[PDB]
């Protein structure tokens, strides 16, 4: 059934991840010293390259390479279009490795043929509350806890096989050696996700969507108008006035994130992600990073309270590219990204992001339903999208979870 996952250490059915209880890892433990020095072996017409994420020419050849060649939505009506500053910002967070970015060129006029990315995090995946509460019922607390302490691992993700490509075989070789240059740094796990179905998730969540420019939705075919609607003399005015939202934000004290906030945010965001089962750990310079405003990227509000920060959000751009419609090219796209809320219900704090990223000329914001993100569909408007997006790990076995006990954030 599958040539390649069945000789991968990785869960290979529903069953098998029925059957787990304890997280750890999958694969013969094994050393630096016994993984291959050179690179895997690839047709001679091709050749392995590592971009300088860092320099703009290899960001911008990789950027094309995803632009033209990367995920779409079912019907190929839309395909991503992360920027070359989004790139930049997703891979190389600090102490990034850079041979872990790899590429495939063909020998002859170098053309960028595929690429595959892993960056660091440091995560919790330790087995999760449900499973240790069976542990204690069984006397397997220790093995239970074994694996508790947050571990340095590789996430996946940016796998991308050029058009005329596919159906090549290619993409395992790609993630043959990914594995080879994250093994040589003694590391054994990664994280990904995907949203096609892979040997085998360990968790599984809808995405959601909350219409911010129905009728620019509307004529790209984003949405519908539905059904319902054509009991209104106007269906199109009633849609508009059912998304519209305030022109300005609701909270006193809302601000945008600055340096000096990292310490108080890196707080509050650490409390909270403690009481989910999977999530990362992050420093003060890793939560500068993935935090502070960056134009066009990435964009982070505090609220402030006796000068101090009690509450956050944040959320990222991606653009996907429209395919053939008259009037648009892009769709502008926010997706939620880490927050914490203390002071106020985080409908109230997230209805703050869906008016800043309104009036910043964002056209939807998008979501999955982890963290406590099912708390704010309803009131806040959103709607299930189709499919889902699942996690993975690789060499790590896991217990099944709810999406709502997952609070790694995936770009
Ligand atoms: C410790 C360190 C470990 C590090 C590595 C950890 C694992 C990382 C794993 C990667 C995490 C990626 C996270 C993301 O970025 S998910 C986003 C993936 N990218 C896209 O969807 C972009 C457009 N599509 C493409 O570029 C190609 O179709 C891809 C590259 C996806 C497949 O290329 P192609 O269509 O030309 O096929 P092939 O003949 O070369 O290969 C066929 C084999 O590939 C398996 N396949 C198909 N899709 C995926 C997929 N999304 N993840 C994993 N495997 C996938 C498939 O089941 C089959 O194996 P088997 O079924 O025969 O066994
Ligand atoms: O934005 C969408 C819908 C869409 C699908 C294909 C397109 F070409 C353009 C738009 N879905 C969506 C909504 C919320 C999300 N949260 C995380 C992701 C994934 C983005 C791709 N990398 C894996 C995570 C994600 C995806
Ligand atoms: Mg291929």
């Amino acid at each position: 059934a599958h040539a390649f996952w069945s000789t991968q250490p990785v869960p290979q059915t529903e069953d098998e991840t029925e059957k787990i209880v304890f997280a750890g890892p999958m694969d013969e433990p094994k050393t630096v010293a016994d993984i291959p020095e050179e690179p895997y072996p690839i047709a001679s017409t091709f050749e392995w390259w590592t971009p300088n994420m860092e320099a703009a020419d290899d960001i911008h050849a990789i950027y094309e390479l995803l632009r033209d060649n990367y995920v779409e939505d079912d019907d190929s009506m839309f395909r991503f279009n992360y920027s070359e500053e989004f790139l930049q910002w997703a891979l190389c967070p600090p102490n990034y490795i850079p041979d872990w970015h790899v590429a495939v060129r063909r020998k002859a006029d170098k053309k960028l043929l595929a690429f595959i990315a892993g960056v660091p995090v440091t995560l919790r995946m330790g087995t999760p509350k449900y499973m240790k509460v069976k542990a204690q019922e069984k006397g397997e607390g220790e093995e239970a806890a074994k694996y508790d302490e947050p571990r340095h691992i590789c996430e996946i993700n940016f796998l991308c096989v050029h058009k005329q490509l596919r159906e090549k075989r290619l993409a395992p070789i790609l993630i043959k050696e990914a594995t080879r240059r994250v093994n040589r740094t003694n590391v054994w796990q990664a994280v990904y996700t995907a949203g096609v179905l892979l040997p085998t998730p360990y968790a599984s969540g809808q995405y959601f969507h909350r219409s911010l420019n129905p009728e620019k939705l509307v004529e790209i075919r984003f949405s519908g108008i539905p059904a319902q609607y054509q009991k209104f003399q106007n269906p199109m005015a009633m849609l508009k006035r059912n998304y519209q939202l305030p022109s300005a934000p609701k909270n006193s004290g809302l601000r945008e994130m600055k340096p000096s906030d990292v310490p108080q945010v890196r707080r509050i965001l650490m409390n909270y992600l403690d009481s989910f089962d999977v999530g990362p750990v992050f420093s003060d310079a890793e939560i500068s990073h993935y935090l502070l405003p960056r134009d066009g990227v990435v964009f982070t509000y505090v609220v402030e309270n006796d000068k101090k920060v009690t509450d956050f959000f944040s959320f990222y751009r991606i653009p996907s590219t429209v395919i053939g419609n008259s009037n648009y090219n892009l769709l502008n796209a926010a997706y939620v990204h880490y927050y914490a809320a203390t002071s106020i219900p985080l409908h109230q704090l997230i209805l703050d992001l869906l008016i800043v990223a309104h009036s910043r000329g964002f056209d939807v914001c998008n979501m999955v339903e982890i963290l406590d993100n099912r708390s704010f569909v309803e009131q806040l408007k959103f709607g299930a999208g189709d499919g889902h997006l699942r996690y993975y790990f690789y060499n790590w076995a896991y217990p099944k979870i709810k999406p709502s006990q997952v609070a790694l954030v995936m770009l």
